[PDB]
RNA sequence: ACAU
DNA sequence: CGATGT
């Protein structure tokens, strides 16, 4: 119904898809650009909003912060609650990195603990998300 | 079909 | 138009 305007709001940004592959991390209300992720070479656009979620998880909790996290990717939202990301991409040594991030990503939520609410941003309802990458 |  | 996903 309403924005939860107290939040962090992720998204990803490609060149292909699969293609090189970023994401960031802002402040819903201001925009303000918390974090951003150095451009992976080769990934997809679902592991790309997964490792922006979970990076989210881990920036949040560092801080004591109790906020949610808005993502507009139903596929990476269910990634995280099922805790594993299943992706179709090959693996490769051109996929190595991300193939190691998401490891690493699926290991974090495995052996740690969050309450953070992720919440689908109702892109239809309220236009682009705030961490949009105007792509 | 829906979400990217 | 193509690809990634439930
Ligand atoms: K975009
Ligand atoms: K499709
Ligand atoms: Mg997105
Ligand atoms: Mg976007």
């Amino acid at each position: 119904e309403e924005i939860i305007w107290e939040s962090l709001s992720v998204d990803v940004g490609s060149q292909g898809n699969p293609g090189i592959v970023e994401y960031k991390g802002v402040d819903t209300k201001t925009g303000e650009v918390l974090f951003e992720r150095e451009p992976i070479p080769i990934g997809t656009n679902n592991m790309g909003e997964f490792l922006a979620i979970v990076h989210g998880l881990r920036y949040l909790k560092e801080r004591n912060s109790r906020k949610p996290i808005y993502s507009d990717s139903q596929t990476a939202i269910k990634w995280v609650k099922d805790k594993k990301a299943k992706s179709t991409l090959v693996r490769n040594e051109e996929t190595a990195l991300i193939w190691k991030l998401v490891d690493e990503a699926e290991e974090w939520l495995n052996t740690h603990t969050y309450e953070t609410p992720i919440l689908k941003w109702q892109t239809d309802k309220w236009g682009e998300i705030k961490a949009d990458y105007g792509r």
